[PDB]
């Protein structure tokens, strides 16, 4: 796992932008699908276009060797597409490229090959056939859930980027519909809305964190994936986004120990939909979307640039995440008053791939019904 510390930076990195812009949306992204997809482009650019991008997503080229970045992303790939995953994860990756364009051969196959991604020929001479063949794409591959993705090209366009990704994870231990109910959620210290409350007295993997002044909930899902939520404590979710750090995060996954509580947790359908020209571009990657960038290993012959680049993310929390009969167990809860812990005002939170430790997701919460 030598990339997982750079993805987590990656992942901090973004979402403290995200977060900077506004903060009263929802926010909800994966760092690993769009760090994967420009990984993978570096592989069509050179020189300052391709060392933007990868220092872009955090790696420092003096320090690491890019052999070692490619390898890191396509085992990484290798755990989140094994043929028998319960995980459930929908991401793909599209690129769109003028079909008047030569071809390199060699990126072709590295994008098929080694980063098993799509790559389409399209006349953008034909913007609005362009626009539909993309969403169409973005549609087909999220079998619906994802829908009218891009809703502008320009003109000018010969190259566009398209990065989805859909969750709905199944939790190891679930939540009983029977127990959801509307609940209070505290946008504000004086305003509530009416949402979605699960509940559950059980044993979890819970604690207070004196270092993130916040709440820290662990919940597996079934496959290899967790789900850490960070609920802060009065007026400390600044405190919070800004204490958090990758050493923090594994030592909590190290733990394993189980206490017992009655959690509240929202159910949530949230998404994401971000401009990664301008997102990416505030992280410091600008010459590959320029009249500048070397994308010689794209095409040889003609100027390119990556015109458009749009990541949309959608998650989906509920009791359980499917319709069928789960594994029962039973837990020893002791007599003791548990201690109630209720996700009812913003909080954060990150999912996190097993086998990589790696960040499939981060987030922010500041009001389920928020739309
Ligand atoms: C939490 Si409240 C009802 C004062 C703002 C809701 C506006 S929106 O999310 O519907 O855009």
């Amino acid at each position: 796992n030598k990339i997982t510390p750079n993805l987590a930076e990656f992942a901090f990195s973004l979402y403290r932008q995200l977060a900077h812009q506004s903060n009263s949306t929802n926010i909800f992204f994966s760092p690993v699908s769009i760090a994967t997809a420009f990984a993978m482009l570096s592989l069509g650019t050179k020189a300052d276009t391709h060392d933007e991008i990868l220092e872009g997503l955090n790696f420092n080229l003096t320090e690491i060797p890019e052999a070692q970045i490619h390898e890191g992303f396509q085992e990484l790939l290798r755990t989140l597409n094994q043929p028998d995953s319960q995980l459930q994860l929908t991401t793909g990756n599209g690129l769109f490229l003028s079909e008047g364009l030569k071809l390199v051969d060699k990126f072709l196959e590295d994008v098929k090959k080694l980063y098993h991604s799509e790559a389409f020929t399209v006349n953008f001479g034909d913007t609005e056939e362009a626009n539909k063949q993309i969403n169409d794409y973005v549609e087909k591959g999220t079998q619906g859930k994802i829908v009218d993705l891009v809703k502008e090209l320009d003109r000018d366009t010969v190259f566009a980027l398209v990065n989805y990704i859909f969750f709905k994870g199944k939790w190891e231990r679930p939540f009983e519909v029977k127990d959801t109910e509307e609940e209070d959620f505290h946008v504000d210290q004086v305003t509530t809305v009416k949402v979605p409350m699960m509940k559950r007295l059980g044993m979890f993997n819970i604690q207070h964190s004196k270092k993130l002044s916040s709440w820290v909930l662990l919940m597996k899902y079934l496959g290899n994936a967790t789900a850490i939520f960070f609920l802060p404590d009065e007026g400390k979710l600044q405190h919070l986004e800004n204490e958090l750090t990758h050493d923090i995060i594994t030592k909590f996954l190290e733990n394993e120990d189980r206490r017992s509580a009655s959690l509240h947790l929202p159910k949530l359908s949230i998404t994401g939909t971000y401009d990664l020209k301008s997102v990416l571009g505030q992280l410091g990657i600008t010459k590959v979307f320029s009249n500048g960038a070397d994308l010689s290993g794209v095409t040889e012959e003609a100027p390119l640039k990556l015109s458009k680049a749009v990541h949309k993310a959608v998650l989906t929390i509920d009791e359980k995440g499917t319709e069928a009969a789960g594994a029962m167990f039973l837990e020893a809860i002791p007599m003791s008053i548990p201690p109630e812990v209720k996700f009812n005002k913003p909080f954060v939170f990150l999912m996190i791939e097993q086998n990589t430790k790696s960040p499939l997701f981060m987030g922010k919460v500041v009001n389920p019904t928020q739309k």
